[PDB]
């Protein structure tokens, strides 16, 4: 539960240690990338007031994928603030059945649910405040997950940031997935599409994934990695999963 | 985790011995009034497969009122049966948003959130194959809170049984209560309307409240209350309540 | 189809000649009052901005009712705009829903649907900008009507300003509807809550009930009926209705 | 108002000549597929008794795409029958609004909304009395444009069904069209999707497309493409509706 982190202009690592919520503000208003759990919710604020935005200031609330330690506070947010959301049609009706019936956990990672404002399609642009956010899509952990990159500036120079959602299965059944019979295929396109985002700035739902320290202060970002990187870790570890799981 | 519980010929409390879930069997289908805590869900079915109900044999279900401990596994139940779900607006809602944002709670007590098919209105009858449930709605525990009464027939004789929904208000602010204006002129009406039901015998979601002993056989409903002494022992407690609050 | 016609010092009309629509302009943000035709939200839009008011001003909406010809164009008006709407939980529902399944008129009038996102309880308040909106419930004409009162200055000399929805039934099942079973006592109980509202500027959905001329300009809401004027014309109206039902 | 249809031994055109509502009878409950324009709800259900099918013998709707003249009354047919729609996420949204906030055609073509009870993914088979439904996603003429494939029993024999939805784009902007950017390649994909599909018989939304006649009776489908020819075809017209784009 840590204290604002800048990491570029107008960039912000405003979630707690251990899990990304970042923060862009804009004149037009700020914006949200992730929430966290369904409780981080008056702690994203205090760190929005703090930041000089406030409630009214809140404009855009934007997820990596709705599962409850990412989205947890989407609808606590809206309520409190003047946030709407905009959502792929996948990630849309899973954050509104309350991650309720998940593809792999079923119910055993319930968050209150919440409507979407907007549904985006893939490579839709979001401009807030003369800021550009373009959709990436990248099914695999969840059929909705989602990559959003935009421009940002580190010294005046543009910084290109990739926010890449998880490319993990953590204990999925990849091979004949009913529920998913095309898993494996759509997990491929997502490590091929990472590999290729404009990405000068990684980040990721979970700090640990990207090699980010968010606890170093000025150091949180020095051995955290590429967006190649991540993603031929991740594969490593699925095809890893894959391969182990074959037989029996 | 109990077994099925005759009440009267079609009607039996398939719940366990602290939460309430009627279940009546009708010619061209099976109702359930309630299905108390969420992960009771395999034990509802259990309870009816148990007594001669698959799946494709719930047709309907009702409820007390849109709360975890009387509404949670409604959505899974959907999902398993071809159960459809007929709720009066403010249920209807509250259902949808999981038991989230709670007038008095909060997301306290929340659950999965499910889809009305049907909303009925104070008053209305629904006709399961000759068996008719009219709505008595009763505002106050929660603003939805709802009266079903059917007659059936015991020994086959007619048995006019009312299935109060919870009169208390644990932990309640009563009056002054902007998110309840009309709170405590919901709760007086109720109370009236509690103790005019048609009744020959009284179930209420928690079986205490009405006074029955479920796990104690067919002597189960020995101590059980009338519906006038149900409403009065919740009106003195209330007026007690209303009277405790002028401290704070 | 008119430019904006000024009620009150913050106060305007700006549907059409036929169509009731209302903007409340305060510091912190606009606030708007139904909606008028699901064609409307282009003009409305124009009024806005010719008043000043820009789509990200646009803040809270409020509606009278759930039908087509009063709450068309929310939906479009919620994605091109910050706005959110407030609503009961049977408001809300209609809302959610189009129109579709009315009580009394099927599925003839349907328009795009829409979310809520606070729902109110009778005689709960809303605060925009120092402004205090009251909503009053009056079902009847659909059981969520609702009516809402604030005050503006008409002379920066207080005007109670209400805003009141139709009490009328057109060709409705009043006795005996199974949709409706208890539709005469919440419009009798609906009359007496409009007669009774802080009242001194009056307005209906439709101009020509509350005898309203938005033609008129600089009188207009000149020969406009009064609340108790309206209230007990409506159940004049209705008693007259329900006599010819009943025999007749 | 076309009376039935036979196309095998339990698949069964009940819609009307220009619009295909497909009835697929299974030992457990019948299937229905799309079912036209708003107002046919009665007709089918009509056309569904003079086929021994009663309201609560429908068990599945299932649906091409969720636009006005394809899936208008699925909403009346959950209300009057105990049938339970089953569809993909971008499918279920567009349905739960009814037709508006389309990507192409706005709210002009907007019908009653209704939820899904079942979300599927790509290549999900969903099985009624043995008779096996598989999803396969076509997205283009909607992003959850789906085809059906099931194999019946014509004359003892099975027989291998294609239902694929429309591959039009009846005056969208295929390049570089902000809400629909990846377009043209969705558009490629399903072309080859379709192609590919087991298909002995190939009927479509628009009977004309695949060259059925309804008013040919016995004849019907006798001179009608086959998935093979319509997906070219398709792709075809879609290259001319490119080229002559990118010429202003
Ligand atoms: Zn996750
Ligand atoms: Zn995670
Ligand atoms: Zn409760
Ligand atoms: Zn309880
Ligand atoms: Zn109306
Ligand atoms: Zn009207
Ligand atoms: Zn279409
Ligand atoms: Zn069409």
């Amino acid at each position: 539960p840590m204290a604002p982190l800048q990491i570029a202009d107008h960039t912000w690592q405003i979630g707690t240690e251990d899990l990304t919520a970042l923060l862009v503000q804009t004149p037009d208003g700020a914006v949200l990338l992730d929430g966290g759990m369904p409780q981080m919710a008056s702690h994203l604020l205090d760190n929005m007031k703090a930041r000089g935005v406030t409630p009214r200031d809140l404009r855009l609330i934007l997820l990596s994928h709705a599962h409850a330690n990412h989205a947890g506070p989407v609808a606590e947010l809206k309520r409190r603030t003047g946030a709407k959301v905009a959502a792929n049609a996948e990630s849309a009706v899973l954050l509104a059945r309350g991650g309720s019936d998940d593809l792999h956990f079923g119910d055993g990672i319930t968050y209150p649910p919440a409507n979407a404002d907007r549904i985006v399609m893939d490579g839709e642009v979001i401009t807030v405040g003369g800021i550009v956010f373009t959709a990436h899509f990248m099914a695999g952990h969840t059929p909705g997950s989602t990559a959003w990159t935009w421009t940002d500036t580190r010294n005046g120079k543009p910084v290109r940031i990739a926010y890449a959602d998880s490319l993990s299965a953590p204990g999925y059944q990849l091979q004949g997935n009913p529920r998913y019979p095309h898993l494996i295929e759509d997990y491929r396109r997502s490590f091929a599409t990472v590999r290729a985002l404009p990405c000068d700035v990684l980040l990721t739902p979970h700090p640990g994934a990207s090699n980010w320290d968010y606890a170093a202060g000025a150091r949180a970002g020095a051995k955290a990695l590429t967006c190649k990187a991540y993603a031929d870790a991740a594969e490593q570890k699925f095809d890893g999963q894959l391969a182990k799981e074959t037989a029996g």
